[PDB]
């Protein structure tokens, strides 16, 4: 016979428990808001009532994003994922942001669904302490059939989070294969690979892991769609994306963007042996047509009260849209990058006591460190809550002494694989850079002018490779993050500075009204 | 017979009563300071004791420049020019800044030397009131000889100051020639033209006014030197500058820069008929080698106490040199222009209740309205006094609505006669302009991008001729000044804003530490 399975899936929700603006930022105009767990429940329940065979799965990065996680630390994730009745979750990189303890105690011990990762192996005293709290797979009953779900997590988690020294993140394909093999031997013939490594790993898993029928992914915030997409996000492929495997099968690969804006919806048709005959669907845009569930909403409002202490005090006003979108700040000059770098520079010049850094005028900032926009409509108020979503990583803005050559290398690294929405793209201050993307990686920086320090009047002069420059940047960059190894290995001095979010709030309070522009600090040429 | 005269001269002192930094701003490091009336007195007296026949002349613009003029309103000029025992003064355009009563009551009634201009004609009730308080000439005895001094004043004075409608500024040459001829018939064979119209007009006068022996000038802040100059000022020619006149004579033309930094010094050798045989000299740099005279210095300090109210409160700090120099802000982007425009823009966004201008992001500012730098050395303090010398005109920063086409025409006017250190050169905010000076005047702007207002994220888009733009600018520019007639004629709305010096102090008090850069707002291409 035929056997139909509906996979409903979310990924990279990133602490967006409440409904959001179109662009993921705080909801202001309720009529045009989107996502949030209350709306998501309504739609999930609409599908479950109409189709007998449904799994609702999460591909990780529920942790970290808003003051929801700052205050509740994963308890909100356990609680509201339980209310939605998720069948399964793959662990993501952000599930390690409060260490292993911060994963165990709030989420793994409270979740009423299996949490999965087959490539994470525990070692030392931790092995027995966490044994079973997450599994390599789970076999779930769905009607009269069983469906195997096998988990995986990005092996870049040690560089993006705090998983500690007692977890080993194995290569995904190598770890998955014996588990999918195990399940086949246990006559589990339908197998879903659920995990958090990116669209490109997902296609490889689909290609290389024999026995996997569907791949449900995350980490790259990938939007896939078939036909005319319903919002501002531009499709990266069809939904589902069809990989032709190494063993002659057609493996559908799915993802559902980010921030709870869409519920993925894939209908698979299986044969009696568990081969995929076909599949179809699309992500469902969770727009204001779908009501928020009253019960979930009311429960969100109860949890909300403790968060309102982060939104009482207006820090200041923006009269412009502060564009902290992934699609701006990882691809080109973005005015939120500018605001942050100027804030960094401005705040550092107050510390007059420390005379070495008292004329620092140059700044660099990883695009991937800017995590949300802030909207200017409705008086463009800026609260702590709004800032916390732009800067959730609790970092510092540190001061480094760098060679011109080191800095030149950083600017090449910034665009070395340009076009894949990766976070190493640098927003700046006191620096005018020009990239020519038709040139080879490592040779795309064609102009690099920085504010002089030796001069009485600051002006943008060409960077010289044997000169030394003083620069304010996140400690993440200072310690070699986003693969900026040259910064870490080659810097001449590194000083701790102030906490990132205090720096920017301090700027906003001082300025009262802000209005950062896209000024031409980062340009692209063709010559 | 040979008769030697030494002409000592100043022009465009611009209220620099006290000694100053090299760049004309407030003195801070006294070891390196220059100018001031106390130092000038020491050098004048050194020359008077060596040279028997001496005239000390001023070619105008003593008025306006520092808190000396704000507070004492010209009384300081009369007083200290009297103590230096000036022989005569020509009226300059800034001598009319507080109107005719501001000229009459402090300077003309207290000056113990003749004050001169031959091309200013009084008409109506003023004529009898001002009769004899200024003269077209004076005949000064100098030993057993006499020297006639004939005055002139820029006929741009009506566009640059407040002379009123009862004074008529005649063409210089047409006014001077009858006076010089009159003096000849009066047996005055030695004649000095002392006046305030510019080096170019000075040269014309030399060329065309028969009977003039020397021209002593001002207004253009011109530096002449014969040899290796002593400081940053680049000579525009020899001192004296020799004009070969239409009647076959050599006529030396002299100016001495500005800000009391130099005392002009020219020894003329005349024959028995008052024809110049030879002249030689140079401006003397009034640096700290020359001591300040103890008495004039002590008297300055007595007058100084009323001014210390303007320097007691630090407003903030600059960690960069704030380049308000003529030579930067009239020729290229200068960081003081940028400071002032950013203050203009910033301060205006405070006014939240007025919704029409609350996104204004575009500023234009005449370079000539920026009047002094501010130094960053010794913790770069900024006081009202420092600011008062950057912006001594008392204007407002106003809001206009302009067609792109009007603004495009403004930026063409900005560089139409570029290279002559004129004040119409525009400093800017929210504007990226690029000029090609090889192109024809009226066609030199090859790129003009301005911040969008309709957009949600501000970015620099190319200006559109038929779109409309909201711009903050000096009221001087809104009202047509500096030749920007298109602004006055073509603006669609014009609203009064806040007082200029207030705007910039408020911004500095808010910022605490400022660091304006030259960013590429104004660029030159080939
Ligand atoms: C402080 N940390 C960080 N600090 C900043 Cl300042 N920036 C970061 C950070 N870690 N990642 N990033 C930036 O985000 C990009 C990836 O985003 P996505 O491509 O969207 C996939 P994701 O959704 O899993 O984060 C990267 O390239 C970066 O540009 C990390 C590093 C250690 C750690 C320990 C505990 C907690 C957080 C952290
Ligand atoms: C407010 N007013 C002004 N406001 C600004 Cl905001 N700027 C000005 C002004 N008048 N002139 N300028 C600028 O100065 C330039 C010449 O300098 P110089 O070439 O150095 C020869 P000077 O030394 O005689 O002034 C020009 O081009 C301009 O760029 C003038 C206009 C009427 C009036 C009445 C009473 C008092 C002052 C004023
Ligand atoms: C939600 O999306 C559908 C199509 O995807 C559209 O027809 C509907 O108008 C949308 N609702 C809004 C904008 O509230
Ligand atoms: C004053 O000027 C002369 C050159 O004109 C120079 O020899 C002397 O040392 C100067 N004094 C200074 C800079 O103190
Ligand atoms: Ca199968
Ligand atoms: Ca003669
Ligand atoms: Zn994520
Ligand atoms: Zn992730
Ligand atoms: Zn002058
Ligand atoms: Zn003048």
């Amino acid at each position: 016979s035929m056997w139909e399975l509906t996979i409903l899936h979310t990924n990279d929700v990133h602490s967006r428990l409440e409904q959001t603006s179109e662009d993921s930022s705080k909801c202001v105009d309720a009529s045009r808001c989107m996502g949030g767990v209350a709306r998501l429940f309504t739609k999930v329940q609409q599908i479950r009532r109409a189709e007998p065979n449904v799994l609702l799965l999460d591909a990780g990065d529920q942790y970290q994003g808003t003051i929801w996680f700052t205050v509740y630390k994963g308890a909100e994730v356990a609680h509201f994922m339980n209310a939605l009745r998720y069948d399964a979750m793959a662990l993501g990189n952000h599930e390690f942001d409060n260490g292993v303890e911060g994963l165990i105690e709030p989420l793994l011990k409270e979740a009423k669904f299996p949490i999965l990762s087959a490539n994470i192996k525990a070692k030392g005293p931790l092995a027995s302490q966490i044994s079973g709290l997450y599994l390599p797979y789970k076999v779930l009953p769905v009607g009269d059939e069983v469906v195997g779900i096998v988990g995986y997590t990005s092996k870049e988690t040690p560089f993006l989070s705090n998983p500690g020294t007692n977890l080993v993140f194995e290569d995904e394909i190598t770890a998955l294969q014996p588990e999918v093999d195990k399940l086949k031997t246990l006559n589990v013939n339908k197998i879903i690979a659920l995990g958090h490594s990116g669209f490109e790993m997902d296609k490889l898993i689909a290609q290389k892991v024999r026995g996997v029928d569907v791949v449900v992914g995350g980490h790259s915030n990938t939007f896939l769609y078939t036909g005319n997409p319903p919002s501002k996000e531009v499709p990266a492929g069809k939904y589902p994306f069809i990989v032709t495997s190494d063993d002659g099968r057609k493996v559908p690969v799915v993802q559902a963007y980010a921030f709870g804006k869409y519920l993925g919806y894939l209908k698979i048709e299986f044969d009696e042996r568990g081969n995929v005959i076909s599949s179809h669907g699309n992500p469902i845009l969770l727009n204001s047509s779908i009501p928020e569930d009253p019960s979930i909403k009311a429960d969100i409002n109860k949890w909300r009260i403790k968060l309102d202490d982060y939104s009482t005090q207006e820090l200041g006003k923006t009269i412009v849209y502060l564009d902290g979108s992934s699609q701006s700040c990882r691809f080109r000059e973005c005015n939120m990058g500018n605001l942050i770098c100027d804030a960094m520079i401005n705040n550092n010049l107050r510390h007059t006591d420390e005379m070495f850094w008292n004329h620092v005028s140059m700044c660099i900032l990883n695009g991937g460190g800017i995590r949300s926009p802030i909207d200017e409509r409705n008086d463009g108020t800026i609260t702590w809550e709004n800032l916390a979503a732009v800067l959730p990583f609790g970092g510092t803005f540190d001061l480094v002494q760098l060679k011109g050559s080191t800095l030149k290398k950083a600017f090449e690294h910034s665009v070395h694989r340009y076009g894949q929405s990766t976070g190493e793209f640098l927003q700046v201050g006191g620096i005018h850079v020009v990239y020519d993307l038709s040139r080879k990686p490592g040779d795309r920086v064609v102009k690099l002018d920085v504010l002089c320090t030796k001069c009485r009047v600051p002006s943008y002069d060409p960077l010289k490779m044997d000169e030394v420059y003083k620069v304010i940047l996140p400690n993440f960059l200072a310690n070699g993050g986003d693969g900026f190894q040259m910064i870490k290995d080659e810097l001449l001095r590194h000083d701790s500075g102030d906490q990132d979010i205090n720096v920017v709030s301090t700027y906003i309070s001082k300025m009262k009204v802000i209005y950062p522009a896209v000024e031409g600090r980062i340009k692209f040429s063709h010559h």
